[PDB]
């Protein structure tokens, strides 16, 4: 009764009926579902018995300041859960939550004239009207919430929540109750093709290659030219220059059907061994993807069989019995035997190339020969060694694996490199995952987007990365929340819909309660899509105030009021979207008419006043990636004591060309501010407009802080947009907060898009930095130091950006497709240079931007 209901809820939530999984009659799919359902149910059972503080860590993970990861007076308002009464008292930013709780309990004991049985140790502090809590031994300023309150001048509002109330939360959210002997050359039979569409004047060719990730295992082989028709017949043997015994475990056979007089038509790939390590034999009908060879492409066929071109091949029965890939112990027994001492002049050449990339043929022979010295004295150079390993020789792969199986754990930075498609071996991926287990939940969340993209490179459904991601998502509700949405937003992509659908179902088995919370979000998103469609049509016939009044009426319907109210925000599960403020809702006049949905919450006070933007028609993945990169910059800067007052607002794709963007309230575009309308708080010179607007928002002594906020954030965005190559910057996509913080929006073009984006300096912004003065080198040169400091901090982490962007090539974003896009980051970060050379080059670029800025000052 309940299992049937849950299955129907999973189907609606993931956007694909579970019956469709069953209908594939696919053993691999069935074994994934069984194994992962069991793995996720164990996680759920472990969670239901967690202690009350451990359950707060699961459900409300701490939001700490980046500097606090791994003195001053403060007013705080504290209430108790079943109370309207509140106590405002002064604490120190260095006090711990326990002291604040003990203080609140003394105030409650004297007001209620009774000495209390409850100890401060029995409570946690909830941020009012948010799924956010303050707990643990950390000073108040170490929490992101208190730190945020400190800068914005607002008073923290906290609610004392008792352990029994937290346990009541935990309880109501419960789940219900031998190859190496086969020396023959590898070969296949190209039988025939189906549903082929091509120019009848041309001829058809099938090119085939053997790959181990990016590297070709042997030379490619082509079929003979056969006349173009819908059902081509070849019925010919294709033989490769590699012995069957040497095919590595992760070998893939890649096809490309094209037309010749070049006209690409289709591609299809497959793993030579199955998920149970057995070499494949018999016929295979390969349903091809429309387009020369595509090795990174998926190894599962095109699901649109009704119209996909197919390629029938035959994998020969190389043995009278099934052949399985050797078990690890047999590989290790073979690799155990090898040879290790060569010249100090050869040793010195190894230290130069390992601390240097690309290298010559003789240097590969030197790195391979000294592989034991690589393991012992340069363990972090494992990736260079794996690249020199000849993956087409089964005995060199066995020696690489013997060293790998005793390789010391590498740092997270090194592991993120190893997840790249250039390291397709399963043991290498397993080693990379083992070195990633030490990632904190905060580091994991920072890199989650890249780890999800790595799933598209996985050759098999059940893998160490999926289990690692599912285990982390079930142990942290915020990780779980975003893993769900990163997968859900790609269900319209046929190449990932099965893998992603299966991960989402398995996660759902682990948290029935969270599945229901996510349904409530999908219901709101469903209604927002209908509302945006209504707005796009109505905006073409009537005026903006009429379409807005019609939008409000459609929102005031009972179905909309229920669907859109009392939900956790997809942008941030800590943010509660309570009462939709229909009157404050609106839409932008851009082509897709994005909706601006406003919310309030009595419980949360001013912090419950939040906005979300529903956007349908544009792809939001590039915006999300850019905004995550700016947030990563902000974390790296704050880790060095540098706060550039950045505004990395939320952006989350949720569906096909659909997603949400977090509203930053009290913000306006530079264009609106520069409109210089009359009867407002009105410049003599348009250059005075931003500064006058800052003055009206920050009177008296507050102007100085607003100018400083502007300066810091301007330096941060100047460096961020330059490093990332964000172009097409104009007054309509640069915003300013009433606090003075400048920020950028609308990141549809990055990494040059394809020119080399120069460093930018705007006169109107220089004018604010210079406090409205023509000459103010004191304030201007403080700003130049903020820029150089920010830039030099990012260069020190250049490899982190490079590794993350390399993992993102799997996303298929058009402006991040090849090594040419990664080159842009190398050039902007000047990674081939020393710090002095790169600082000299940054100074030349900043000075160039100043002379260009002066072409406006001169006018
Ligand atoms: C990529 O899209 C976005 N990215 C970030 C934001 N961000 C918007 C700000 O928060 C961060 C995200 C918003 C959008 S969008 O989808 O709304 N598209 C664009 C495009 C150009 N310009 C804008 C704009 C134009 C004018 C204004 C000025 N505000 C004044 C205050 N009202 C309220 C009182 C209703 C709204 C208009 C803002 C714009 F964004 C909005």
């Amino acid at each position: 009764r309940v299992k049937k209901l849950i299955n129907s809820q999973i189907s609606l939530l993931i956007g694909k009926g579970l019956h469709e999984f069953d209908s594939l009659r696919d053993p691999e799919v069935n074994d994934f579902r069984t194994k992962m359902r069991q793995f996720c149910e164990e996680a759920a059972a472990h969670r239901q018995q967690l202690g009350w503080v451990e359950w707060l860590q699961y459900s409300f993970p701490l939001q700490l300041e980046p500097s606090a990861r791994g003195n001053r007076a403060l007013l705080v308002n504290v209430k108790f859960e079943g109370s309207e009464e509140s106590f405002t008292f002064q604490v120190s930013t260095k006090d711990m939550p326990l002291a604040l709780m003990a203080c609140a309990l003394r105030k409650k004991a004297t007001v209620f004239r009774q000495p209390l049985v409850e100890q401060p140790e029995e409570y946690a502090l909830q941020v009012n009207g948010r799924h956010e809590y303050l707990y643990g031994n950390y000073p108040l300023c170490h929490f992101q919430y208190i730190c945020s309150c400190l800068h914005s001048g607002l008073t923290p509002h906290l609610t004392m929540v008792h352990s029994s109330s937290i346990l009541a939360m935990r309880d109501e959210q419960s789940n219900p109750a031998s190859l190496w002997s086969l020396e023959q050359p590898f070969s296949i039979e190209l039988i025939e093709g189906r549903k082929v569409n091509a120019d009848e004047r041309m001829k058809l060719v099938v090119q085939a290659g053997l790959f181990h990730g990016n590297e070709m295992l042997c030379k490619t082989v082509s079929s003979s030219e056969v006349n173009v028709c819908s059902e081509p017949v070849w019925k010919q043997r294709l033989e490769f220059d590699i012995s069957v015994c040497d095919l590595p475990r992760m070998a893939r056979l890649c096809f490309a059907l094209y037309a010749v007089v070049d006209c690409p038509i289709a591609w299809a790939n497959l793993m030579l061994f199955d998920y149970k390590d057995q070499l494949k034999t018999g016929e295979r009908c390969l349903y091809m993807w429309p387009s020369l060879l595509n090795p990174a492409g998926t190894v599962r066929g095109n699901p649109n069989t009704e119209s996909a071109a197919a390629l029938v091949i035959y994998l020969p029965e190389v043995a009278p019995h099934p052949v399985y890939f050797p078990a690890l112990e047999k590989i290790l027994e073979l690799g155990r035997h090898g040879e290790r001492r060569i010249t100090e002049e050869e040793q010195l050449q190894l230290r130069e190339i390992l601390e240097r990339g690309e290298l010559y043929e003789h240097e590969k022979d030197l790195v391979w020969k000294m592989r034991h010295e690589v393991q012992e004295h340069f363990p972090e150079a494992l990736a260079r060694l794996l690249l020199v390993t000849k993956w087409n020789k089964h005995e060199d792969v066995a020696q690489m694996l013997y060293l790998l199986c005793s390789w010391p754990e590498l740092p997270v930075l090194s592991a993120l490199e190893l997840l790249d498609f250039s390291f397709p071996d399963c043991y290498v991926g397993s080693f990379a995952i083992k070195s990633l287990r030490k990632l904190t939940d905060d580091e994991l969340f920072q890199y989650l987007l890249q780890l999800v993209q790595v799933l598209k490179y996985e050759s098999y459904l059940d893998c160490e990365l999926t289990k690692f991601l599912l285990g982390r998502a079930l142990a942290n509700r915020k990780i779980g929340h975003f893993l769900f949405w990163h997968l859900r937003s790609e269900m319209h992509v046929p190449s990932v819909a099965l893998r992603f659908g299966l991960i989402m179902e398995a996660y759902c088995r682990g948290s029935t309660h969270h599945m229901k919370v996510l349904m409530k979000q999908g219901e709101a998103l469903s209604k927002l899509k209908a509302l945006n469609d209504f707005v796009k049509v109505s905006s073409q016939k009537t005026t903006k105030p009429q379409t807005k009044e019609m939008m409000h009426m459609c929102m005031r319907q009972e179905t909309y009021m229920e669907a859109l109210s009392h939900l956790q925000s997809p942008l941030d599960p800590s943010t509660l979207l309570e009462e939709v403020c229909v009157e404050q809702c609106t839409f932008m006049d851009s082509k897709m008419k994005p909706l601006w949905i406003m919310y309030s919450s009595e419980e949360a006070g001013s912090a419950g006043n939040v906005g979300i933007i529903f956007k349908n028609g544009d792809d939001l993945r590039q915006d999300m990636l850019t905004l995550q990169m700016i947030q990563l910059m902000d974390v790296l800067w704050k880790q060095e004591g540098l706060d550039l007052r950045m505004t990395p607002y939320g952006c989350l794709p949720t569906g096909d060309r659909t997603g949400l963007i977090e509203v930053v309230l009290h913000s306006d575009t530079i264009a609106n501010i520069q409109l210089n309308k009359s009867n407002m708080a009105t410049a003599a010179f348009n250059k005075d407009a931003l500064l006058n607007w800052l003055k009206s928002k920050n009177p008296g002594e507050a102007l100085d802080r607003a100018i400083e906020e502007f300066t810091l954030s301007c330096a941060g965005y100047c460096v961020a947009t330059y490093v990332l190559g964000i172009g097409d910057r104009h007054s309509d996509n640069i915003m300013i907060r009433e606090s003075g913080q400048l920020f950028h929006i609308d990141f549809g073009h990055f990494l040059g898009n394809r020119e080399r984006v120069p460093f930018i300096l705007t006169y109107d912004f220089v004018h604010v930095i210079q406090q409205g003065k023509t000459n103010n080198s004191e304030k201007f040169e403080r700003f130049r130091g903020y820029c150089e400091r920010a830039y030099t901090i990012l260069r020190r982490h250049g490899l982190l950006f490079l590794h993350l962007f390399a993992l993102m090539r799997a996303a298929g974003l058009p402006e991040l497709s090849c090594s040419k896009d990664i080159q842009y980051l190398k050039d902007s970060l000047a990674l081939g240079k020393t710090e002095e050379e790169a600082l000299k080059h940054f100074r030349v670029k900043f000075n160039e931007a100043l002379r260009e800025s002066w072409k406006t000052k001169v006018n």
